[PDB]
């Protein structure tokens, strides 16, 4: 119901260290990563072009494990 995912707040480049910036958190459906891992995320690496409005899922950055 009301789990927040991670929501790009720009287009994300690919091979791109995100910063804090860059991620939002929304309640999206399907739920992507959590937003309390925002955090976590900073300097990791998407392996692809993020658009705005996308959810981050698991498989879109480099490294990631939950």
């Amino acid at each position: 119901a009301n789990q927040a995912s991670v929501v790009a707040n720009q287009l994300i480049p690919i091979n791109t260290a995100l910063t804090l910036v860059m991620m939002r958190s929304e309640v999206v459906t399907p739920v992507g990563i959590p937003a309390e891992d925002i955090p976590r995320l900073v300097s990791m690496q998407v392996n692809r072009a993020v658009p705005l409005g996308t959810t981050l899922m698991p498989d879109m950055v480099r490294g990631y494990a939950a």
